[PDB]
Parts: structure tokens; C-alpha cells; sequence
């Protein structure tokens, strides 16, 4: 079934709709919007999703 | 508005959501199923979504 395209497409449903929020977010916050914003939330991201994917993995057990 | 919380509740629906769908994969392909799973799903997908990200903001602020 290729297990890195089910990957990729539901990691691009998931970043293009989040983009959305993003930009709607530093619109209506001005003062988060600098360059370095998505590199700031990038690291968030990462760290965050890795930890809570762990637990919801070995939580869904039932 | 709290930044770090604005990032993390969005991290967070991001990892329950396709911690749901990545579960059912393996579900209907057990196959797929193996110790190695869990970290090569999610850093794969991880990976993607921020390539993603980076390109759909772009997009957006020219448009």
C-alpha cells in the first residue's frame, strides 16, 4: 500500500489546513508575525506531536 | 494569546488525529506492524507536514 504515501498525504491534508489557521492566526496577532514564526512553531510541532503521538498510540489500546 | 500553547494545542490535535488514522493502518495491514513502526510513521509523517507547512504559508502570503 507504499506506507510513507499514506504518510505524506495525510501529512499534507493536515500542514495545508493548518497553514491556513497559521496565517489566520499571525493576521489577527500581529505582533507573532516575524519571520522566524514557523521556525518557532516548527519546533513546538515536532517535539510535541512525537510525545502526544506515543501516548495516543498506546492509549487507543481498547 | 499564549504562543506556546497556540503551538502546542495544534501539535497536539495534529499527533491525536494521525495517531488514530496510523493505528487503523496497521490495523488492516499487520503486516506493518513491527517494533519499528511508531517511530518510522511519525517522523515520516512529521517530516512531511512540516515540508508542507513551509510551503502552503509561503502560497498563502503571495497570494
Amino acid at each position: 500500500p507504499d506506507w510513507r504515501q499514506f504518510c505524506e498525504l495525510h501529512a499534507q491534508a493536515a500542514a495545508v489546513d493548518f497553514a491556513h489557521k497559521f496565517c489566520r492566526f499571525l493576521r489577527d496577532n500581529p505582533a507573532y508575525d516575524t519571520p522566524d514564526a514557523g521556525a518557532s512553531f516548527s519546533r513546538h510541532f515536532a517535539a510535541n506531536f512525537l510525545d502526544v503521538f506515543g501516548e495516543e498510540v498506546r492509549r487507543v489500546l481498547v
